[PDB]
């Protein structure tokens, strides 16, 4: 995946459009929506390259999945359409809020199929865990699973997915779906929060 | 306004003249709302939401499964005017599906004192709506209003209306834009008509 | 093959249920071709043309100015093809203007030769343009416009990519002008008469 | 402002990390500046157009051959600016090439706003002579996508990005008329600038 170093500065705000209400609330912007695009675009061909021959489950995890994972199948939609190769898709979404599940439930779909879990981060990757020991429950046929964001941290188990869009450092990013306490999902860049962003959103 | 007229008689598109999946080249019969037309009016409709929500918070509550495609451009339209004006409508996103089973149920407390815009792709019966509005009314919310992209021209046992509307449809079972026939042609971006082969093929 | 074909009787759309510019609120009669549905027409083109012309070179020719929209658009649509397994495209514009009048073609020469318009109306401007474009000896010429007219004033022309035919009316958005203006709309829209007065 | 600023040292990307025209794929070596970030920064170049030029009816210039793909997109990022709040203004358009080929009259040009769109500023002289010429406009300001750090001193009102002095390909700035046909901002491979030598 594109490597984002430790000392990347990110970009000064007033080079880009941002939300008005979140003026103040943002240092950096870290990650360009376009330059997501961009990545996003390339990680759709992988995944058909990967993939292709097949029908597949694209497994969304909410909610901080769910900017990636339309993007994402927008682009292999894309695909779909303008090309010999073909990747018939159905969809699913599943909520992971220690670790609470929500709508699966559901999810006799994975049976004997073939899934692609999207998820928006792997930060300690306990989260993914999670999710894996329940999917291994329905007894799927393959499991290949996208990250928009894959964090260097010391606190990890070591798992890495499939397809990476970025790998960045361990700091604490929020946009493009990603939440500080609910806020900053309707942001479409990757970005880091202000001092007085932390206090005024803080729970 | 009550959207878009798409008239009973609509013939719709031929296929030929539009990229569609290959794989369901066949299980298609008509293109019924080309995908440009859906964004042009989703556009519209993200301003009049503006217009009528706009320098407030409002919790963006999105129907799962078919209406994930309008909600994503809807919430993006309005954060393009979000980040090109100085009005602004802050956002935080929810999830609900109902198949009658509600699934994702428990953010519904949180919705107190909030104003809460439900984000669906389709009414025919009503019915799903009805009980999702007495669902969200049991938390008092400062206020609610709906979304809902398409709207058949159909008998309803009630005469609800939603707040914005994108297209008012004849009574056709429309497929596309996240919209299934028994969870197929949700990943088809034009809103089409189905085949007789299309309807034998994913027959439940 | 003729197109999205639209009737004579086509109603449009109400203005109101699109977003338009303030400016030219009162002068549109109604919305004929949303933008949206020009640009999914002219996804299908780019594949038509990549059927047509593809694993070759090709010079696109750009017929300014109202066919700079769709030449953008269209060629946008190619170059996503093209990240995919290709046409390898250069590019050229020129002007035609109304006894017409132009506004170097050594570039046409030995090459296959795509051009790119928004409207054949009478179909004078295109012969017009063949003629001189043949003259610099190209190895293939195809013809791509977005709207063809319906009109009984015909030569007429047969383009071999159209994407709307029209009816007899006079259009203007999606950089089809009336006295250079209109040219900043998205949408194709019918001008309204009162609309005309407007912009002399 | 002086734009995004890419330093001399930027070593850009891998191409294998972004999707590439398949028939470029030995002719390149880096992407330098991503597609999706030249739409992020034109769509912020559009608004700050909109404050300084948008109390008036603007002509909008376009710089052929390679400033036609920055004309066409920060046009549309104007255009959703003038339809999506109550207040606007018409805009109207023109083509020239630099050699002046081809516009209307200049004549087209009193009494507007006129913004000239560029693909790059380098040492600046072409638009010094534009805009030495092109003057009674109510008002002449200029857009370029790129402006490159042996000046003569010419900035632009509206910058896209600032770059090395390095020679860079696409987003429809050419090569001998190739590269035209890429939507990121590239450099040539060793491979590339022979095949397509003059
Ligand atoms: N917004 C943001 N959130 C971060 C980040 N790192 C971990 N998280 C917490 C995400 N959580 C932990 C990931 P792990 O691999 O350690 O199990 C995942 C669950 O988030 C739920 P939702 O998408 O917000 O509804 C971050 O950099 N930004
Ligand atoms: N794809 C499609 N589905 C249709 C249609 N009409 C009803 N439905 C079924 C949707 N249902 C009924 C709406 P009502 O107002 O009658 O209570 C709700 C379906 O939601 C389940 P999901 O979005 O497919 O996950 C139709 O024309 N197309
Ligand atoms: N905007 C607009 N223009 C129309 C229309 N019909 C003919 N025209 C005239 C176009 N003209 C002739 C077409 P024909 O096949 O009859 O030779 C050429 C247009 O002029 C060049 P520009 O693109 O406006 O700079 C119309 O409906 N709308
Ligand atoms: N493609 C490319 N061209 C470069 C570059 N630097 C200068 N140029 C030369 C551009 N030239 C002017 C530079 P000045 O110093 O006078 O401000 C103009 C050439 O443009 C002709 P066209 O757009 O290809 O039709 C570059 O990095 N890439
Ligand atoms: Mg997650
Ligand atoms: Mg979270
Ligand atoms: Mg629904
Ligand atoms: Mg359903
Ligand atoms: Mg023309
Ligand atoms: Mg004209
Ligand atoms: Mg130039």
């Amino acid at each position: 995946g594109v490597v984002i170093s430790d000392d990347e500065p990110g970009y000064d705000l007033d080079l880009f459009c941002i939300p008005n209400h979140y003026a103040e609330d943002l240092e950096r912007v870290f990650i360009p929506h376009g330059l997501i695009m961009d990545r996003t675009e390339r990680l759709a061909r992988d995944v058909m390259k990967e993939m292709g021959g097949h029908h597949i489950v694209a497994l969304c995890v909410l909610k901080g999945g769910y900017k990636f994972f339309a993007d994402l199948l927008d682009y292999i939609k894309a695909l779909n359409r303008n090309s010999d190769r073909s990747i018939p898709m159905t969809v699913d979404f599943i909520r992971l809020k220690d670790i609470k599940v929500i709508g699966g439930d559901d999810l006799s779909t994975l049976t004997g199929k073939n899934v692609l879990i999207v998820e928006d981060i792997i930060d300690t990757g306990k989260t993914m865990q999670t999710l894996l020991s329940l999917v291994r429950q329905y007894n799927p046929k393959m499991v290949k699973v996208a990250s928009l964001l894959v964090k260097r941290t010391p606190r990890s188990v070591g798992y890495k997915p499939d397809f990476v869009g970025f790998e960045i450092p361990d700091k604490f990013v929020v946009g493009y779906a990603l939440d500080y306490n609910e806020y900053f999902r309707d942001l479409n860049h990757v970005c880091v929060i202000s001092e007085t962003g932390k206090a005024k959103y803080k729970a």
